[PDB]
C-alpha cells in the first residue's frame, strides 16, 4: 500500500509487548517499509484462501488477542530479515530484497506453518497441541528459510535432499533464535508447542532421539511417510550441526565445537554455493567440508570438526 511509515505497538503470542513497523493510509497496515521492499502480514481470517487481506488496524495499537499472531509474524519476519542481511549479507530470501509476505489465522485449529512457494503461512494451532505458531521465532525463521533454500540450492522436498532442506530450516531457525537471544536453545518450536506441557518441543537438534528422530545414519527412515521422513531424517543433519557448533562425544566419536557463528557461515556457504536440488547426505558432507575449507583453510580446526561431526552421525 502507498502511505507513510509509522510505528505501532502491541503484544505477541506469549504476552510480550513490542514495537512494529506499520504503514499509514486511512488505516494502519502491517507493512514494514524499513526492510528491503517491505514486509507484509495478512489476515487469512480462519479460511484457506491466500494471502487474504493486508492487516488493517484503526489505531496502530495491536493488543487484542486476535492481533497477537500477526504481531509476531510481522516482527519475527523482521528479525529474520535482519539476520540474513547483517550476518550473511543476504537481502531477503531471493537476495534482491523480494517483498516478504506472511498470512496468519490460516484455517481453523491448524497445527502447522509452511512456505507455499510464495509466502509464509501460520495456523493458530488447536490450543492444545499448539498455540499460534508465529509466536515461535525459530518457527518463523524456519519458514522464511524454506524460501531461501528454494531460491538457492533448491533442495527437492523428499528423501535425503528433503531432510537436508528441513535441517537447513531448523539450523537457521535456531541460529536466528540465538541472534534474537531471548531464551535461545537447540530445540524447535518449544515456545508454541503444547501449552500444557513444559519442557517439550517438536524436535531437538542436540538429541533428536528424545522425540523419536534418528541421530545416526544407520537409523534413517526409508518408508514413504512425511515425504520419505524429511522431518525425521533431518535429525541426522541437525545433530551433526549441533555437534559442529557445540562439540560432544556421540557414539564414541568426539567433536571439537567451533561455535554457532562458524556453523552458520559454513552452512550458509554450503547452501548457496555447493548444494543442488538433488544433494544427498554424503554430498552435504562434502559441501560442508569444501565450505569450511574455503573459509578457514584445509588444515583448520573447522574443517577437522566438520569431518568429526559427519563421522559421528555415520555420514561418509
Ligand atoms: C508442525 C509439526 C507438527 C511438524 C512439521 N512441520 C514443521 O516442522 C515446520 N513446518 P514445515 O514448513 O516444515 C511444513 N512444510 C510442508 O508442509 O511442506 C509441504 C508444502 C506445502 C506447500 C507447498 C509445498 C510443499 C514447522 C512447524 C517448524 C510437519 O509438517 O510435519
Ligand atoms: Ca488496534
Ligand atoms: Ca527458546
Ligand atoms: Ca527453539
Ligand atoms: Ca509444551
Ligand atoms: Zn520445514
Amino acid at each position: 500500500i502507498t502511505g507513510t511509515s509509522t510505528v505501532g505497538v502491541g503484544r505477541g503470542v506469549l504476552g510480550d509487548q513490542k514495537n512494529i513497523n506499520t504503514t499509514y493510509s486511512t488505516y494502519y497496515y502491517l507493512q514494514d517499509n524499513t526492510r528491503g521492499n517491505g514486509i507484509f502480514t495478512y489476515d487469512a481470517k480462519y479460511r484457506t484462501t491466500l494471502p487474504g487481506s493486508l492487516w488493517a488496524d484503526a489505531d496502530n495499537q495491536f493488543f487484542a488477542s486476535y492481533d497477537a499472531p500477526a504481531v509476531d509474524a510481522h516482527y519475527y519476519a523482521g528479525v529474520t530479515y535482519d539476520y540474513y542481511k547483517n550476518v550473511h549479507n543476504r537481502l531477503s530470501y531471493d537476495g534482491n530484497n523480494a517483498a516478504i509476505r506472511s498470512s496468519v489465522h490460516y484455517s481453523q485449529g491448524y497445527n502447522n506453518a509452511f512456505w507455499n512457494g510464495s509466502q509464509m503461512v501460520y495456523g493458530d494451532g488447536d490450543g492444545q497441541t499448539f498455540i499460534p505458531l508465529s509466536g515461535g521465532i525459530d518457527v518463523v525463521a524456519h519458514e522464511l528459510t524454506h524460501a531461501v533454500t528454494d531460491y538457492t540450492a533448491g533442495l527437492i522436498y523428499q528423501n535425503e535432499s528433503g531432510a537436508i532442506n528441513e535441517a537447513i530450516s531448523d539450523i537457521f531457525g535456531t541460529l536466528v533464535e540465538f541472534y534474537a537471544n531471548k531464551n535461545p536453545d537447540w530445540e524447535i518450536g518449544e515456545d508454541v508447542y503444547t501449552p500444557g506441557i513444559s519442557g517439550d518441543s517438536l524436535r531437538s537438534m542436540s538429541d533428536p532421539a528424545k522425540y523419536g528422530d534418528p541421530d545416526h545414519y544407520s537409523k534413517r527412515y526409508t518408508g514413504t511417510q512425511d515425504n520419505g521422513g524429511v522431518h525425521i531424517n533431518s535429525g541426522i543433519i541437525n545433530k551433526a550441526a549441533y555437534l559442529i557448533s557445540q562439540g560432544g562425544t556421540h557414539y564414541g566419536v568426539s567433536v571439537v565445537g567451533i561455535g554457532r557463528d562458524k556453523l552458520g557461515k559454513i552452512f550458509y556457504r554450503a547452501l548457496t554455493q555447493y548444494l543442488t536440488p538433488t544433494s544427498n547426505f554424503s554430498q552435504l558432507r562434502a559441501a560442508a567440508v569444501q565450505s569450511a575449507t574455503d573459509l578457514y583453510g584445509s588444515t583448520s580446526q573447522e574443517v577437522a570438526s566438520v569431518k568429526q561431526a559427519f563421522d559421528a552421525v555415520g555420514v561418509k
